């Protein structure tokens, strides 16, 4: 994903598309202010052309093209050639060669968001003299700072500080020499040492690094942090052959939005014979952050749901023993279909293949909606099982929402479900794709166990997780503002459990 450029202004790239690139060259770029919105700068010939990319929260969505899971896999797609992409007026565009820049964003040492006061902080407590660290310039952006722990005490130690300017593209730190990322200056010194504004002679040894990521509240008072999981997909991409069999072709909601082959769910009681059966666009998505010591719930994650697929639906749960089944999405949402129905109205009793679903009830909240199902197979209704349907019903058709009380309690009373359940499968989490909203709630549920199981005290890696989960399906969590949204969540989750009265 070396062909992701964080910070580039779109007339930028036209600069370095026809400085550096060759007709075929692209760069992805994001907007900047602007969100739901990036864009593809590919060089035709002599020209430079841009394509912008939405993603509201369900997908990236291309202009003059289809819908995708991952950046990555968009470029993958067109790349292979595997479609036609094209422009209003200059149709058929061509991607040939990436156009790469070196983003320090995921470095060891890259601090950025950090203050000088808890840089200072952070050092002297480690006191190794000789340990770095860069972070963003909050007197004037675009431009870091370079903290280092020096060997002379003012006692702890004294931290000195050096200032990174940023002249127009390449950086400087006040020396005649200038370098073309944050990490070619970094390098540079990290052997050369570097003098400070008095006589001072420092060296960067080693890069601070930290681990007690527990009490994030205070974070909450993104951009950056997310794209730094961006540049990562390159990891998870894994085949996704299965999904591509032309048989399986219409039980796909979104053409190239499929589950990976190593964590598909596999429809049990199938037709060999028949090329193509056992499929469904679904995958199983566990922690594993998590040792075969350690317990914790488990998930699978599906796109909505076509009418073609609604009887393959019902196999999934059943044979999965799968007790709770969550909806992120109403059916259809701004006038487009999010995901068929697939239960009888209350009272009712309808069949999907060897299967007999009854609705036997309904309950509601401002927020959502709780089916009380009764399953059981035809062949057998006296082997009846209870299935309980949540609905989420007040996302945001954009964005997400504006607190998360609504879907903390939705995620809690889910839990206790599950919870008090005898040998109960997994839970069963879906919306249109399956990718951004049931990204979001499984994490949200993810970490919301740990710290349930474990203490207040535990580790609590955000982007961790969320890396852990798309190794699992593309794409888990979509936009930057549901990465907030689970800081923001979470948050809230751990004030809360960490509640004043010490019944404990």
């Amino acid at each position: 994903v070396r062909w992701f450029h964080r910070d580039l202004s779109g007339l930028d790239a036209e600069t370095l598309l026809k400085g550096r690139g060759v007709h075929g060259s692209f760069l992805a770029r994001p907007s900047r202010k602007n969100q739901g919105d990036f864009s593809l700068s590919v060089r035709v010939g002599d020209q430079v052309t841009h394509i912008r990319i939405q993603n509201s929260g369900d997908f990236y969505d291309l202009y003059g093209g289809e819908k995708f899971a991952t950046l990555t896999e968009l470029v993958e797609y067109y790349t292979q050639q595997q479609g036609v992409l094209q422009d209003r007026d200059g149709t058929i565009i061509h991607l040939k060669y990436p156009l790469n820049c070196s983003d320090p964003t995921s470095e060891r040492w890259y601090h950025g968001h950090m203050s000088g006061g808890q840089a200072e902080t952070l050092l002297q407590a480690k006191g190794e003299p000789w340990t770095f660290l860069v972070r963003e310039s909050l007197s004037q952006p675009g431009d870091f700072v370079l903290s280092v722990l020096s060997d002379q005490p003012k006692s702890p130690l004294r931290v000195t500080h050096i200032k990174v300017m940023c002249e127009g593209g390449r950086y400087t730190v006040g020396g005649l020499e200038t370098f073309d990322s944050l990490t070619d200056l970094v390098e540079h010194f990290k052997k050369t040492g570097i003098e400070e504004a008095s006589g001072a002679f420092v060296y960067l040894r080693q890069p601070y690094y930290a681990t007690r990521v527990n009490a994030a509240d205070i974070e909450n008072r993104f951009w950056e942090e997310f794209e730094s999981l961006q540049k990562q997909e390159v990891k998870n991409l894994h085949q996704r052959l299965e999904g591509q069999r032309p048989e399986n072709k219409g039980k796909n909601r979104y053409k190239n939005i499929l589950p990976f082959d190593h964590s598909r769910v596999i429809l049990q009681g199938r037709d060999s014979n028949i090329p193509g059966s056992d499929y469904i666009n679904a995958n199983y998505i566990k922690n594993q952050l998590l040792g075969p010591d350690e317990n914790a719930k488990t998930y699978i994650a599906s796109q909505g749901c076509l009418e073609a697929t609604v009887n393959d639906f019902w196999q999934m749960a059943w044979q999965e023993n799968s007790r709770v089944i969550v909806m992120t999405t109403r059916e259809v949402e701004k006038g487009r279909n999010k995901c068929v129905p697939y239960w009888p109205e209350v009272g009712m009793q309808r069949a999907y293949g060897p299967y007999s679903v009854t609705n036997c009830g309904e309950h509601d909240t401002t927020e959502y909606k709780l089916r009380t199902l009764q399953v059981s197979p035809l062949d057998n209704g006296d082997l009846i099982r209870e299935i309980w349907h949540y609905q989420y019903l007040s996302w945001p058709d954009h964005g997400v929402p504006s607190e998360p009380g609504g879907v903390l309690s939705f995620l809690d009373q889910i839990n206790q479900r599950q919870e008090s359940l005898p040998h109960a499968g997994p839970i069963i989490v879906h919306c249109s794709a399956g990718i951004g909203r049931t990204g979001t709630i499984i994490v949200i549920d993810m970490l919301m166990e740990n710290i349930s199981t474990k203490g207040l005290d535990c580790d609590i890696d955000i982007q961790k997780t969320i890396q852990m989960v798309r190794a699992q399906r593309s794409g888990m969590v979509q936009t930057e503002a549901q990465y907030k949204f689970i800081y923001v969540a979470i948050a809230q989750f751990i004030e809360t459990t960490k509640k004043k009265l010490e019944v404990l």
